[PDB]
C-alpha cells in the first residue's frame, strides 16, 4: 500500500540527478508514501541529527548543496508523522530502504519520470518506484536506462496480460 520513490543519477537533469552523477551515487530515496497525507502541526520537529541518520539519502535542494535535511524534513512533515507516529520507526525504515537502494537494482523498479536522450536513443529514468505508474517525459517505443541498467519495458518485471 506504501509507495517507495527514489531519484536516479542523470547528468542530463539539472538538480539532484546531476549531483548524484558527480557524487557517483546511483539511487537516492525520495520518500515512502502511505495513502494518508499529513496536515497540520507535526507531532515532532525532525532535527538534522535525526534526519542525517538516513544514510545515503541526498536532499533535492540546491540550498544544502543536495545533502541534508530539507527533502528529509519535508517527508517527515507530509508523510511521516501522522502515519508512523514516532520518528524512530520512520528513520529506521527510511534508512533500511536507502541501504537496500545503495545495494543496486531493486526487485521492483518502475520508471516515473524520464528524460529522453537523443544521442543514446534511451529513456533515462530520473525517478522510479516499486509499483507501475503513468509515465512522464517518456518516448514510446524507446528502451529505458535506470542509472546505467538497460531495460526493455518501464519496469524490471512484466506487468501486462
Ligand atoms: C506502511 O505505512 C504504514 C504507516 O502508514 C506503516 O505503519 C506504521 O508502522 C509503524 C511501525 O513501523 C507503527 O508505529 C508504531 O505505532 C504504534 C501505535 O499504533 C497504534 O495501533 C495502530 C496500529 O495498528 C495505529 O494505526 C493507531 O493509530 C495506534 O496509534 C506506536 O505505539 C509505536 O511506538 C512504539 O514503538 C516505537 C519503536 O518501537 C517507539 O519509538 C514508541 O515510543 C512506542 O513504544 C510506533 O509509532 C504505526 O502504528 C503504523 N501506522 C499505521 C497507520 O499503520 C507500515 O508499517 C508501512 N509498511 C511498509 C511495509 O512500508
Ligand atoms: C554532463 O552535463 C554537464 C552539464 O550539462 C555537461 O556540461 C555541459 O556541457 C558542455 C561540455 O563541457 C559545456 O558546454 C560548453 O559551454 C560553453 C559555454 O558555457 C561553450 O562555450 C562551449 O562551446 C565550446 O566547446 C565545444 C567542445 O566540444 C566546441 O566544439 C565549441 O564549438 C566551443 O568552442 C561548450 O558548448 C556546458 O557549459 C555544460 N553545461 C552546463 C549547463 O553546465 C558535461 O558535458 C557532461 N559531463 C559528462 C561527464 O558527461
Ligand atoms: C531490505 O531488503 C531485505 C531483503 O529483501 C528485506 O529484509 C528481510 O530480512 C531477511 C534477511 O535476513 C530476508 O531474507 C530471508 O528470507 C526468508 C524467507 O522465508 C526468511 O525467513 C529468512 O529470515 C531469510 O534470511 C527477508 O525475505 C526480508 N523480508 C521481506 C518482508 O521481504 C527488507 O524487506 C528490505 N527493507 C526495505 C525497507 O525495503
Ligand atoms: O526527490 C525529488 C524532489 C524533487 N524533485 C523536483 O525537483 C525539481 C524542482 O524544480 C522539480 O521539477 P518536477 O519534475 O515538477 O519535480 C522535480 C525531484 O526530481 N526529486
Ligand atoms: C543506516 O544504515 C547504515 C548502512 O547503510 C548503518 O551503518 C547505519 O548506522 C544505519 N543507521 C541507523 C540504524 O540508525
Ligand atoms: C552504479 O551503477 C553503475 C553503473 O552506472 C555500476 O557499474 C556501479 O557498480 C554502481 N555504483 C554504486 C551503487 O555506487
Amino acid at each position: 500500500e506504501n509507495i517507495t520513490q527514489w531519484n536516479l543519477q542523470d547528468n542530463g537533469t539539472e538538480g539532484i540527478q546531476r549531483a548524484m552523477f558527480q557524487r557517483g551515487v546511483n539511487r537516492s530515496l525520495h520518500g515512502i508514501w502511505p495513502e494518508k497525507i499529513c496536515t497540520g502541526v507535526p507531532s515532532h520537529l525532525a532535527t538534522d541529527t535525526e534526519l542525517k541518520a538516513i544514510h545515503g539519502m541526498m536532499d533535492a535542494s540546491e540550498k544544502t548543496n543536495y545533502t541534508c535535511c530539507r527533502l528529509q524534513r519535508h517527508e517527515w512533515n507530509k508523510h511521516g508523522w501522522c502515519n508512523w507516529y514516532n520518528i524512530e520507526p520512520w528513520i529506521l525504515l527510511m534508512n533500511k530502504t536507502q541501504a537496500n537502494l545503495t545495494e543496486g537494482q531493486p526487485l521492483r523498479e518502475c520508471a516515473v519520470t524520464c528524460r529522453y536522450d537523443r544521442d543514446s536513443d534511451l529513456n533515462v529514468v530520473t525517478q522510479a518506484r516499486d509499483s507501475p505508474t503513468p509515465l512522464t517525459g517518456c518516448k514510446k517505443g524507446k528502451n529505458f536506462s535506470f542509472a546505467g541498467i538497460l531495460v526493455q519495458g518501464p519496469c524490471n518485471f512484466e506487468i501486462a496480460v
